[PDB]
């Protein structure tokens, strides 16, 4: 609860892009992180968020928790349409997106939760976090701009 509590009450990470609050990811990851995601909403407007959790007190899923993270952070439609939160709980490999209706229509139903199937369970039960993440972020980017679908791990 202090997690999920501390994730919704610290607002969205302006800077980073990243609340790693599982603590896996490196600060060479993250560093990269920023420069894709900045680099993202600088060309498309469009605002990725990635947050890990070792796990959620609730009874609650991934998703749901993802979805209150979105209204806590973009109380507003106007501030909320081109956001997207990615939640990645490490405890059980499991993962969600949501977002704003922009960013859902930018990014597709398709790679959305071919991202949420795949890169994440997959490469996190393999202890891989870092690439579960860049991956994952990589390939929402490449659905937004256009681009060739890189695939799943």
């Amino acid at each position: 609860s202090a997690s999920e509590f501390n994730i919704l009450n610290d607002g969205p990470p302006k800077e980073t892009y990243v609340v790693d609050d599982a603590g896996v990811l490196s600060r060479v990851t993250k560093s990269d992180l920023k420069k894709l995601l900045s680099d993202l909403e600088y060309r498309k407007k469009m605002r990725l968020n990635f947050i890990t959790v070792r796990k959620l007190t609730s009874k609650a899923d991934a998703f749901e928790y993802a979805d209150q993270v979105l209204e806590k952070w973009y109380p507003s439609m106007e501030e909320g349409n081109n956001k997207g939160i990615v939640v990645l709980i490490t405890s059980q490999k499991e993962g969600a997106i949501t977002g704003g209706p922009a960013f859902i229509e930018a990014v597709g139903e398709n790679i959305l939760d071919a991202t949420v199937s795949e890169n994440l369970p997959v490469l996190a039960t393999d202890e891989k976090y870092n690439e579960a993440v860049y991956s994952s972020a990589k390939r929402l980017v490449a659905a937004i701009d256009g681009q060739p679908d890189p695939g799943g791990p």
